């Protein structure tokens, strides 16, 4: 490994994602993949339904910050989208972690690469609120062992 | 929980529901995404059509209700 976890430039589409394996808090990354096509939403690595939504809700939170992110006026409808977690279903309470994947698909449509050392984790509203966490701990340990 | 969830201040776009799961109701803060388009039933949360043709009811109250809640 890098030692610090931030050795890595701040990249397009990629965040340090803050997750719990059974084996406990783990740095289970975000990797997406943002292509023209029909705006379809694939889950890429056996990622649920929960994932799944809650790649929605961030979509649906770039639909009411377009103009906000300088995003294209039409991306839902006709850029595919295919993102990934290593870890393949989250065992946990949904993905924890929703932000992480707005994060990567922020970074991704922006063609502008987001930064490095992100301790973060969270769950998006589609209202647009960053629902609570359970289990903080674990998380915030996965930041900053 | 706030000193009182229910005096959690006053929400666009979402409700406080009732509930009844059989180990006990909850409120259901049912969320809706306003996004744009021409119209486009994205519904989601595991939801059952029949909350679909509510909202579509609904909908449709407000297509009948439009000056009465100032819609375009």
């Amino acid at each position: 490994y890098r030692p610090d976890k931030a050795e890595t430039e701040p990249q397009v589409g990629t965040a340090q994602g803050l997750a719990w394996t059974p084996v406990g808090g783990t740095l289970l990354t975000i990797e997406v993949a943002a292509v023209p096509g029909s705006g379809k939403l694939s889950l890429t690595g056996q990622l649920g339904e929960v994932m799944k939504e809650s790649a929605q809700a961030a979509l649906t939170y770039l639909r009411a910050h377009t103009q906000d992110y300088g995003l294209p006026e039409d991306f839902y409808n006709k850029v595919d989208l295919h993102v990934h977690v290593p870890d393949g279903a989250t065992p946990k309470d949904g993905p924890s972690a929703g932000i992480t994947m707005a994060t990567a698909i922020a970074s991704a449509l922006s063609r502008r690469p987001a930064r490095m050392d992100i301790a973060m984790t969270g769950e998006v509203s589609l209202r647009g609120k960053v629902m609570p966490i359970g289990g903080v701990k674990e998380k915030l340990l996965a930041a900053h062992q």
